[PDB]
């Protein structure tokens, strides 16, 4: 529990699934992001009840959840500030500057974080470039892991809602809501595709339902121009129709390192 008196609000950072987020400082020194949880937007009992485990996830490549303020309303969630914002806009805005080696390093950053979550049997559930953040040195970190579990918004929680991450979801999630490590694996493959396409939208011009139909018929995202064959083999392995044929993040990390070694 963070003492809200130790927080200094400084700047608006926009809005997310739980409402307003601000930039501020903790005890005058540490840059933080502060979510102000819109009333009615979150399953608050469930979150507070299970919030300890989320604070104890600690890894360089995870956006740290520093703590919470729950003695007043709205509740606050206080997290590690990342000066370059979310990965999707960072890709699109710096599109013409990236070398392929840097793209691979971004995939490695994310894969390390997910290997850690995997080892803790903790699911992200909404992995995507929009839910990765980039710090002032260009390091990518995975953000908002596990929070989808607390979203109260039928458009987000229903597989046919307008906000559900259909384009990051494997068949068993779209058909049966079967989340597992292997559905995070699928989403990581799509995230690699976002990185190597420099921030394009997956299945652009397809609706969500057409996307679902597409992928249920075996069809997959094309290889982006900047992805080598080896890289594409790695992201494609994430999209096996059968979940148990998909790799683990440990294997994916080994693959990425192997490609780095070869280069
Ligand atoms: C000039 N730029 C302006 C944008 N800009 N942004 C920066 N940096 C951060 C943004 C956020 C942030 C802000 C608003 C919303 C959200 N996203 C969410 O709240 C949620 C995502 C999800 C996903 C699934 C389930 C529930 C939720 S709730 C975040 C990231 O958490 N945070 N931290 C940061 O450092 C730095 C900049 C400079």
């Amino acid at each position: 529990e963070i003492d809200p008196k130790d927080l200094t609000f400084l700047k608006e950072l926009g809005t997310g699934q739980f409402g307003v987020v601000k930039y501020g400082k903790w005890r005058g020194q540490y840059d933080v992001a502060i979510k102000m949880i819109k009333e009615g937007s979150m399953s608050e009992d469930e979150f507070i009840e299970e919030a300890k485990v989320m604070m104890n996830l600690s890894h360089e490549k995870l956006v740290q959840l520093y703590g919470v303020c729950t003695k007043q309303r709205p509740i606050f969630i206080i997290t590690e500030y990342m000066a370059n914002g979310c990965l999707l806009n960072y890709l699109r805005e710096m599109r013409h500057r990236f070398q392929t080696q840097q793209l691979l390093e971004m995939c490695k950053d994310v894969c390390e974080a997910m290997e850690y979550l995997e080892s803790k049997q903790f699911l992200h559930r909404d992995l995507a470039a929009r839910n990765c953040l980039v710090n002032d040195q260009g390091v990518v970190k995975v953000s908002d892991f596990g929070l989808s579990r607390y979203v109260l918004d039928d458009e987000y929680t229903s597989s046919v809602g307008s906000k559900f991450p259909v384009r990051w979801s494997p068949p068993e999630v779209l058909m049966y809501s079967k989340f597992s490590s292997k559905s995070d694996i699928w989403a990581f493959g799509v995230l690699m595709w976002e990185i190597y396409s420099l921030g394009k939208m997956p299945y652009e011009r397809f609706t969500n339902s057409e996307t679902a139909e597409h992928i249920a018929q075996g069809l997959r995202l094309y290889r982006p121009h900047l992805a080598s064959e080896k890289v594409y083999t790695i992201m494609y392995s994430c999209w096996h129709e059968k979940a148990d044929e998909r790799p683990t993040f440990k294997i994916l990390l080994s693959n990425i390192l192997d490609v780095m070694d070869e280069n």
